[PDB]
């Protein structure tokens, strides 16, 4: 009951709430699947969304844009490669890297997150279970987070491209990330190597797509042997910045946050001026929709199974079903990646040849301001000198210089595959990627100083000699301060842009877990830690950009843990720092053309 469409009817109607919006395809579970096309209904949940909320790519679909001819890896727990939804669309040279099979097909039940991801991209277009964003995409899989790898350098690099097998994948899958306590340099030897096989596979001839999970750290976070979530009075700043996992600020990642079936940011997405877009992750599939898609099979495998019950109608489901093949709970910032690798697999098909950097821009440009009124998140304190300020700890939607609307919830805002492509039918190739050489300031004197609960921000800045257009830049800071999470961290441009590369009240809360389980403190401050910010794409880089930090917290605040191997609960408090901190340098790379 949705014909195709020729490339050529005019007065068509490509949006959201269009009269011609349908899906093709014969897939019993598709209609369920919000994210496809969001008509309110439940994906077997308790209860429906806002209809519109979705990738709006029924019109590629409908004309036949599928992903065909473009390869995808999927870098995760697993890959279920005979599964019947998904074996049509895999391609030869998948690799095991527990037993040294080319068959990434899990053996422990709970392993089912790389298969529920590789369903969002690619489930096969038939007559069972669902349909993939990009159902003639083909996929590999690479084991890497199956609970019995090693994790080593060389199947990273394997699997990210660097091998004969997956070397001509145009998009990379990265369903994860890291959580932290204590911050990170991004400068290891294996950061620093995967850094250059990215930068390498990205710019050459056949580029490929890294796209990676933001993470789902608004709330709660696991690292250091805990579960850790803040308690009491606070702001609803996210406990984990998008920017604390230093792979989330190497540029050649496309970060992404994810949204829910009413069209705003799912509870638990880690936020942050490096999100690029916002994609579909839905919530949990239990209370409201998630997202559905294939599962390891069977009912004794798979997050759909007897052993593992959930209140999603979609898997006690003998109707549905029978062999709970397919899964209803699958979400996360993990959702929002295929969602992404999806997309940018249908924009691949249709226009081949066009750069990864292209390929955002339109990304960009198409993308929907969703939740258009949301506000900025204040932090209200009195001030060294005894005023009070109200600061923002993170924005709402904002407008550069250039004329682009950016948020570090949705970055440029939610896909819109539709309209990606109406603007790449006509799109010219932005001028060849500039990558301006570090400018590193060493700070000095009483200008590096600090204060608590400052009145005004501690500046440093940096001339940009160069004319340029911006895409994105990169900062690396150091600085002293004993209790990190009272620091905003602010960058501004020469138009006098801002753009808040980390938010107060975040997750570093490493310091004062050290003095309790210790008896001393191991972090003194950031040592080269890197954030990204793509608040500025568009405007012009040359003068003075500043870095801008401000201690913005003297009271006490406390972490609740949950020791993840005795589920023991015990209570962290940070105390103040007590010392005035001190920036120590920082770095300015300006990416753009
Ligand atoms: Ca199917
Ligand atoms: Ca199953
Ligand atoms: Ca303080």
């Amino acid at each position: 009951g949705c014909a195709p469409l020729t490339g050529k009817e005019s007065g068509m109607d490509i949006g959201r709430s269009s009269t011609e919006r349908c899906l093709p395809g014969a897939n019993p579970l598709q209609d369920q699947q919000w994210y496809l096309l969001n008509s309110g209904q439940d994906g077997f949940s308790a209860r429906g969304g806002i209809a519109g909320n979705d990738l709006n790519l029924w019109w590629a679909h409908r004309t036949g844009v599928l992903g065909q001819g473009v390869n995808v890896a999927v870098v995760d727990d697993g890959l279920a490669i005979a599964h019947p939804d998904l074996a049509d669309n895999v391609r030869p040279g998948s690799k095991n890297v527990v037993t040294g099979s080319d068959d990434p097909t899990p053996t422990d039940p709970d392993t089912a997150h790389g298969t529920s991801v590789s369903g969002i991209i690619a489930a096969v277009d038939n007559a069972i279970g669902t349909k993939g964003i990009a159902p003639r995409a083909q996929l590999q899989g690479f084991n890497l987070l199956d609970d019995n790898s090693q994790q080593l350098q060389k199947d990273w690099l394997y699997a990210l491209g660097d091998s004969n097998a997956s070397r001509d994948n145009r998009v990379f899958n990265q369903s994860y990330g890291m959580s932290v306590v204590d911050p990170r340099s991004a400068n290891s030897l294996d950061q620093s190597q995967l850094d250059r096989l990215f930068e390498q596979q990205t710019l050459k001839a056949q580029g490929a797509a890294y796209i990676k999970a933001a993470g789902n750290g608004f709330n709660k976070i696991a690292a250091g042997g805990y579960v850790l979530n803040r308690t009491g009075n606070g702001p609803k700043l996210p406990f984990e910045n998008s920017n604390l996992d230093p792979s989330n600020s190497n540029f050649w990642n496309l970060v992404v946050s994810a949204l829910n079936a009413d069209g705003v940011r799912s509870s638990y997405s880690s936020v942050g001026s490096n999100i690029f877009l916002s994609a579909t992750g839905g919530e949990y599939g239990t209370d409201t929709p998630a997202m559905v898609t294939t599962d390891l099979p069977g009912c004794d495998m798979g997050y759909n199974r007897t052993d593992d019950p959930s209140t999603n109608r979609l898997h006690g489901n003998s109707q549905l079903d029978a062999s709970c093949d397919y899964n209803g709970v699958m979400n996360g910032t993990s959702s929002a990646t295929p969602s992404t690798s999806g997309a940018m697999a249908l924009l691949m098909s249709a226009y081949p040849d066009l750069s990864v950097r292209d390929l955002r821009d339109l990304l960009a440009r198409s993308a929907t301001r969703v939740d258009a009124k949301h506000q900025p998140v204040m932090v209200s304190y009195t001030s060294s000198t005894g005023k009070v300020r109200d600061v923002k700890g993170l924005e709402g939607w904002e407008r550069n210089a250039a004329g682009m609307w950016f948020s570090p919830t949705y970055g440029f805002g939610l896909i819109d595959v539709n309209k990606a492509l109406e603007l790449a039918a006509n799109h010219q190739p932005l001028p060849p990627l500039v990558q301006l050489p570090w400018q590193k300031i060493n700070v000095t004197g009483s200008a590096a100083a600090i204060a608590d609960v400052g009145n005004s921000p501690t500046s440093s800045t940096t001339r940009i000699a160069t004319p340029l257009t911006v895409e994105a830049v990169q900062v690396m800071v150091s600085l002293d301060h004993q209790r990190l999470p009272d620091l905003l961290i602010e960058l501004v441009s020469p138009a006098g842009t801002r753009s808040i590369l980390l938010s107060p009240f975040n997750s570093l809360v490493g310091q004062s877990l050290d003095q309790q389980q210790l008896g001393f403190v191991r972090t003194k401050g950031l040592r080269d830690m890197r954030m990204l910010s793509n608040k500025f794409y568009g405007e012009s880089a040359q003068g003075t950009w500043r870095l801008e930090v401000t201690d913005v917290a003297n009271g006490t605040r406390q972490v609740s843990l949950l020791n993840r191997e005795t589920r023991e609960r015990t209570t962290l408090t940070e105390r103040n720092n007590r010392q005035p901190g001190k920036l120590i340098s920082w770095s300015l790379r300006v990416l753009g053309h």
